């Protein structure tokens, strides 16, 4: 429809172990960890919350689903997905790696060829970071700013909007953290910064000690504020469910 989001990518694991027609195990290196689907120990609904959960702890993880090809240019990209570190996390990745078209699958493992990475990472206490990350005359440009993750067992929905104009915005849980422009919280006037030739393979390229993490709610779209709708009919249902739910176990 005319008033629809082009929604390039999403996936919510609603359908059993049908997800592992979608998504392929690189074969890179002989021991990977397992990603499993699992809903967890305490979750807002059973069925709802099923997401990919890193099930062996001091691992690399590398599993990829990629999607119709398609390029930014002269719109917005938001990029969208719920991190639940309910393991309570000491060292481990919960971001993600957009990678063009010719990316084979077969064989990824800490792909620097990658066109933006995005989403915490926890290393220690003095490690909690928002990772934003632009590939840009063939360097990979870490942003300026510094933006503190999620470091507890619930599951906090992470955002990253890049606009047609060189600007930029991060939310955690539905709420802004970070914003500006390209040109200034990066060592990159060039118009097109923002733009990519192709986005086909979104990826989760990780390393964990203490596995447990799981991932679900994946959104690639133009549309922001569907991202928002998104966000809200996804982690924010979940939210509320899910600290009950904790809550009453922890009696
Ligand atoms: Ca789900």
């Amino acid at each position: 429809g005319s008033m629809d989001p082009a929604i390039y990518f999403k996936e919510q694991f609603l359908d059993g172990d049908a997800w592992t027609n979608r998504w392929v195990e690189s074969k890179h290196k002989s021991d990977f960890g397992k990603f499993v689907l699992s809903s967890g120990k305490f979750y807002g609904d059973l069925e709802k919350d099923k997401g990919l959960q890193t099930s062996q702890d001091a691992r690399f993880y590398a599993l990829s689903a990629k999607f119709e090809p398609f390029s930014n240019k002269g719109q917005t990209l938001v990029v969208q997905f719920t991190v639940k570190h309910e393991q309570n996390i000491d060292c481990g990745g919960g971001y993600v790696k957009l990678f063009p078209s010719g990316l084979d699958q077969k064989d990824m493992h800490g792909d620097s060829e990658y066109n933006i990475m995005f989403g915490p990472d926890i290393c220690g206490p003095g490690t909690k970071k928002v990772h934003v990350i632009f590939n840009y005359k063939g360097k990979n440009v870490l942003i300026n700013k510094d933006i503190r993750s999620k470091d507890d067992e619930f599951t906090h929905l992470y955002t990253l909007i890049v606009r047609p104009d060189n600007t930029y915005e991060v939310k955690i849980d539905n709420s802004q953290v970070e914003s500006g422009s390209l040109e200034d919280d990066w060592d990159f006037p060039d118009a097109n910064i923002y733009a990519y030739d192709s986005f086909a393979v979104l990826g989760l390229d990780l390393w964990q000690v203490k596995s447990g993490t799981i991932f679900d709610n994946f959104l690639i779209t133009n549309d922001e504020a569907y991202a928002e709708e998104f966000g809200n009919e996804t982690w924010g249902v979940t939210k509320a469910a899910e600290k009950q739910m904790k809550d009453k176990q922890d009696e």
